[PDB]
């Protein structure tokens, strides 16, 4: 197909929850658009100063009405955070999908989904281990190597609670999490006009995504398959062993 000059503004809003293929999708959108896509990895590796800005935004977000003066202030901060990016995926952004749709009226919406039990299992190994899981101590040790402190964990928890619209949340309760998951995904498909939504099940690959976005399938490039919990476990253990990211980053080419 012909090469056309794409606008550097949010073109795709992904509502999918963490551990549903968001990093592969991030990589895929960057392969298509040749501009950055927002993701929790963007915060961790490139923009840790954003952490307090997202935390502030979530704090102020109860005061959003579907427009109040207070809404415009929030929308302005969201636009600021996302300047220069062509898409959003993952926490903390995914819970803001309705507001992003208002801010970027010409952006299309994605929902990444998968088997709820596979999701929970993945979440417990990477994002939200149970309190008494010994692996939690390893995650915390590796996170310190990355410069991540208590504020980072607060942002993760608060952004999840925001996505699920819960004032609080027993993170150690599998049944609660499974029910939030199903309710979240249900609500997205009820809220977004079907014309503006594409639901992507893990494994779907390039084809429905590229059709939805009116772009050619990238020539000779397989759809990304990254960020497995097995790989994240290896990253954690290597961070602990070497005590720096730059010592090991050559070992994790497409993940980081
Ligand atoms: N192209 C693909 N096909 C199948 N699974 C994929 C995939 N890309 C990512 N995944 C899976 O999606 C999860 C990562 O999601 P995220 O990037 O949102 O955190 C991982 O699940 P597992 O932890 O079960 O391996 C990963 O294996
Ligand atoms: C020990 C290291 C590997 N921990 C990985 C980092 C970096 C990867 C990571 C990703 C997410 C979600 O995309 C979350 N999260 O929302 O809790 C946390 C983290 N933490």
């Amino acid at each position: 197909g012909a090469m056309i000059e794409s606008s550097t503004t949010i073109q795709v809003i992904s509502a999918g929850l963490p551990r549903t293929g968001t990093k592969s999708l991030k990589n895929a959108l960057e392969i298509i658009y040749h501009k950055p896509c927002y993701h929790m990895f963007e915060i961790i590796f490139n923009k840790q100063s954003d952490i307090i800005k997202w935390q502030n935004l979530i704090h102020d977000s109860h005061m959003i009405t579907t427009l109040t003066t207070k809404t415009i202030a929030i929308y302005d901060k969201l636009k600021e955070l996302l300047d220069g990016y062509i898409a959003t995926t993952d926490l903390p952004t995914c819970g803001f999908y309705k507001d992003l749709m208002n801010i970027y009226p010409n952006a299309k919406v994605l929902l990444t989904i998968r088997d709820k039990y596979d999701w929970l299992h993945s979440l417990r190994k990477v994002v939200l281990p149970k309190s008494n899981d010994p692996w939690k101590l390893k995650i915390e040790e590796g996170d310190k190597v990355l410069g991540l402190n208590s504020d980072f964990y607060k942002l993760t928890e608060d952004s999840l609670k925001f996505a699920f619209q819960k004032d609080d949340l027993n993170f150690d309760d599998d049944q609660v999490l499974l029910e939030c998951y199903d309710e979240y995904n249900r609500l997205v498909q009820e809220t977004v006009p079907s014309d503006r939504l594409l639901v992507l099940r893990l494994g779907d690959g390039w084809e429905p995504l590229c059709k939805f976005l009116n772009v050619e399938i990238p020539n000779g490039i397989d759809y990304p398959c990254v960020n497995s919990h097995h790989q994240m476990t290896q990253l954690t253990e290597q961070l602990i062993k070497y005590k720096s990211l730059d010592a090991i980053i050559h070992m994790f080419p497409d993940l980081i």
